[PDB]
């Protein structure tokens, strides 16, 4: 994890709630950290809420939806999906503990 205040990733995904169970489908908000790192129309005060099925939904799939639905530019698809996958990774990681 990033302990140093660098945060090079211009995106970050947080939970809309506090996941602590086994719910397969959660609700995340794609928070845009730095819109200058991106290549489209964004705002340095926006967060895109999206529900994520940890089994059925795919990070890069959701980021495509983000592009098509007019939230994200296709040029930042990988960036957004990486944000999504980054969160889902730690989410599933926390769930690896009993």
């Amino acid at each position: 994890g990033a302990m140093d205040p660098q945060e090079e990733t211009g995106v970050r995904v947080e939970l809309a709630e506090e996941d602590d169970g086994e719910k397969i489908a959660i609700k995340l908000w794609l928070r845009i950290e730095d819109i200058k790192k991106l290549k489209g129309k964004y705002k340095d005060n926006e967060a895109i809420e999206f529900s994520f099925d940890l089994e059925r939904d795919v990070p890069e799939d959701v980021a495509q939806e983000m592009v098509e639905s007019g939230y994200v530019c296709e040029g930042d698809h990988k960036t957004m999906a990486k944000a999504i996958k980054d969160r889902v990774s730690l989410i599933k990681r926390k769930r690896e503990q009993r």
